[PDB]
């Protein structure tokens, strides 16, 4: 048959385009989901519209607790469940917000380094114990080594999943499983913020004053699962139009 | 009084140990956390108050991540002010390191792995700057771009290390407060490992083939504190004989 | 149809590079120094599979005081044929050891001149000629955990990373997007083979090719700056 | 005796920097320079009133050339005529300028910025080994490499090139017992000719203090890392930037 994906956080924004193109290519979908129920039967409708019983929904949060494991297992066990197979990961959910170092501190901590960094790593671990052109791709950060005032733990969440990407390509690889990132500079700009301060951002971008797509985004995900990535292990494709170049 | 004061993690023995005992020879007054190693700890203690009575106190603490860790972390930061009335120096040096294959529950795997090497140096941190040469020197990995097998959560929080020590470097500038990292490649090995086993690794260092003393990874800790690197901060020095160059 | 210049296209990788182009539609030419018939072998393939897309240029690549003449007139090669240049392949390279313990100087014009200053004079040259306009710098993935004696080309190899930065950063006014594609061990010059995760091999060069055609494609419109290592995880595994 | 140290664009700025540090610790030093030559003898002068006979000057353009490996030689050459050996090579001159892609000749700017930022420390380095204690080499390279001013890709190219040769030498030279590491400033002393508008225009993207680095605060990271301290250190680039090269755009 055709093959299995799971998307993280893919009811909105960039996860929703890369869960439309990873369709669009013939890919079956698993749309995981937090709080946007409403938004992720609409996509899986949609997607099911097109091609029928090739897209499931499947909700959970991915704040850290004793129970992630356990979120994370049936997130992938879902994959198998509905399609029989599960070829693809891509960890694209995030939490993003500041925590200045001058909710509780428990809880932001559980949040923000949870989704980043260790549902990442639960998911891949899960990932690889079912188990072809089989991969894992992490939504990264082109701006993790140039941070924004006041995001530590977010910051944090982001590097540590460079490591993830960096560890388990390489102790995956004996598998054939590559793992490798997309790190979008700024591409679709929070909901919250005005737009005076979306175009402050988007001025700073060298290739075309203008933020990334979710679909350009989304295009480097489907570069890396693809047949043409298949010697790309370990390796962080920024997607940033020049952003990370640019100085103080 | 007017000898400054430092905390350093994890200090009962090998390079917490080291770091602890120069920067007392240097001047400051001392606060020796440890985990288990409550003898070690306190006979470095006598042994430091013996040459110069009163400026080292011991400090108990679990720097696994738990809904307890940021008081722990507060407690840690307050033990120095109320024995010395003051706290310029944060070592964050304390390290759990072992083996966590993607194919002791895998939750607490993360709580220690991630507590002690990315979310108490966080907390340490906050609990540092909000109670103000200040400054913070974060013990890193230099092999952390080529980590080795297995290691995938140990690596994510030697990367989330990274990370904090980039973020709170920018934000903690404002006060004043300088943050950097020391980066081992290979220093102190594992007490149980074979001789046979410490060569392997000897043998790959290209400057000597030989591990790093403890009192080389102080050293470079020393040079950070010092009014010698004023200007000096988010940098990570690598402390590793060329290791990290070699190609496999 | 757009048109593209591949710099040491005669053979290897960037040979597959050539092809690979073509094969997408481009119109290409293929850059050579010492490897004419291979070049002419070349372009008689992709003229039979459609005629007058693929001209040759002859070059020496070597730093000297007529390289800037050399580099505009393997631009100016692809303008005369085919009156536009879209792509910029900078894939010619010289490599061998030079240890620190041919003369000296002539080592740093070849390690250098090709591997850097070539590839600077070009991306001049292009950019002052001129949409989807890129530039594609072959790296090297393991410049940080360099080979030994290899000083002159892994200093080389990294101008080509400053190189790849300084122009995406000053040629994204101009929409011209510049990026690198830093293989690992791929075509060899078994026991470089049995150090590499991904399935203890080497790229083949189609393979490098493929990193190449993503870069230069509609689907890599934003990405400019980026250098995609294609290396089966060889950059990190630990000595 | 006294070690000795060869330190490049020596004459003034932080070159002048360096080599003081160097003298007030203990080290003879070889004051090397291209076009100074009168603030490069005052150096020496000075150096030599506080203890005698501990500083030379030496002069060498350092531009690429067919005959730049002769003038490294000579550099080199002139610590162990001048003081009997030579345990510490600092690569600190550099030309400086925009090279635009889109009065010099191309082939000169190549010459000077490849020249003085990358070439020329690798035929010093070269000569510094082969003319062989703590023996080391510090290479001067630039915090902001990988966020680049807009049209400096020569001079970018040439820092990048003296990274390269920083981690090949550390790891050619250490079974020789040599160490090589950088120190990286991010904005230190201005340019002599920048306004004071622009300067402060610098200064103020500084997160630790929003000033510049003094000369010193530069020679401080040197004399760490020729220093008994460092003695296991190699390959490693000490930035020394007060946190500019972590600001965003
Ligand atoms: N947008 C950018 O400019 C930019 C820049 C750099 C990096 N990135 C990265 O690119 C990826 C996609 O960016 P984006 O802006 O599309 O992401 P986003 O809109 O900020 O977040 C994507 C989804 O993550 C999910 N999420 C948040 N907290 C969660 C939790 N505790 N449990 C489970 N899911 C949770 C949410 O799902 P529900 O809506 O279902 O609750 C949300 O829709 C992210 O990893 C992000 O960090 C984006
Ligand atoms: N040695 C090396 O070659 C090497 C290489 C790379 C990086 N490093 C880094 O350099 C630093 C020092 O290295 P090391 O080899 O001297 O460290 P170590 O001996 O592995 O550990 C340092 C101390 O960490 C404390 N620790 C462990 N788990 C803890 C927990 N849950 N709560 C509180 N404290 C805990 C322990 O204190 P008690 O003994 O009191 O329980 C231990 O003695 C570490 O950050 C390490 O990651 C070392
Ligand atoms: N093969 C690998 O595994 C590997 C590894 C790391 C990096 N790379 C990089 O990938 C790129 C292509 O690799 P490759 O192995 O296919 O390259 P290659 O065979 O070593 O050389 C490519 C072409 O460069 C041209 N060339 C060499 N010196 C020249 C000069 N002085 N003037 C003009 N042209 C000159 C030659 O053209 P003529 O034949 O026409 O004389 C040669 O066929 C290179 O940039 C290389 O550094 C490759
Ligand atoms: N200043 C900063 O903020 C900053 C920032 C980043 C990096 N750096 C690096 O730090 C180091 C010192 O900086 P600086 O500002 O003190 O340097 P600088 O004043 O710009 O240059 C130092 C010396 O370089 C020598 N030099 C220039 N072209 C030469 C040639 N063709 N041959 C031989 N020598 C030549 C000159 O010697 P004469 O005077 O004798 O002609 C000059 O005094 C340099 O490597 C620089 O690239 C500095
Ligand atoms: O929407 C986001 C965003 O605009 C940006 C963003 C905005 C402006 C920037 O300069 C930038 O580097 C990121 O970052 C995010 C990181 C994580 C995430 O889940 C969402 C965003
Ligand atoms: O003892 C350790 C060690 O030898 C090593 C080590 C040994 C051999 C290596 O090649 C290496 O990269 C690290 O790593 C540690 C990391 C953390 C920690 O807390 C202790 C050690
Ligand atoms: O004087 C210099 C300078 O201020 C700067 C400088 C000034 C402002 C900046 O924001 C910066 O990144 C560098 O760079 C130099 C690089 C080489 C050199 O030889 C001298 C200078």
């Amino acid at each position: 048959e055709a093959p299995a994906a799971v998307v993280t956080g893919a009811a909105k924004r960039i996860g929703r385009a890369i869960a439309v193109k990873l369709h669009q290519t013939g890919y079956r979908v698993v749309i995981h989901y937090h709080n946007s129920a409403e938004a992720a039967v609409s996509l899986a409708d949609e997607l099911n519209k097109e091609r029928s019983n090739t897209a499931v929904v499947c909700q959970a949060d991915l704040t850290n607790s004793n129970v992630l494991p356990a979120s994370c297992e049936e997130i992938i066990n879902s994959c198998f469940r509905a399609f029989g197979r599960c070829d693809v990961l891509v960890n694209n959910a995030s939490a993003f917000y500041p925590t200045p170092l001058v909710k509780t501190v428990e809880t932001q901590v559980a949040e923000l380094i949870g989704t980043n960094a260790i549902a990442p790593f639960l998911l891949t671990m899960s990932f690889a114990q079912r188990q072809s052109n089989l991969s894992i791709v992490n939504l990264c950060d082109a701006m993790v080594d140039q941070p924004c005032m006041a995001f530590s733990l977010y910051n944090m969440g982001k590097h540590a999943l460079v490591g993830l990407t960096q560890s388990a390509a390489l102790e995956l690889a004996p598998y054939g499983i590559r793992v490798n990132g997309v790190a979008p500079g700024v591409s679709l700009l929070p909901v919250a913020m005005g737009e005076e301060e979306k175009d402050k951002w988007r001025r700073k971008v060298p290739l075309g004053r203008r933020e990334a797509s979710a679909e350009q985004i989304a295009d480097a995900v489907i570069f890396l699962v693809s047949g043409s990535a298949q010697y790309i292990t370990g390796s962080i494709i920024k997607v940033d139009g020049g952003l990370s170049l640019v100085h103080a």
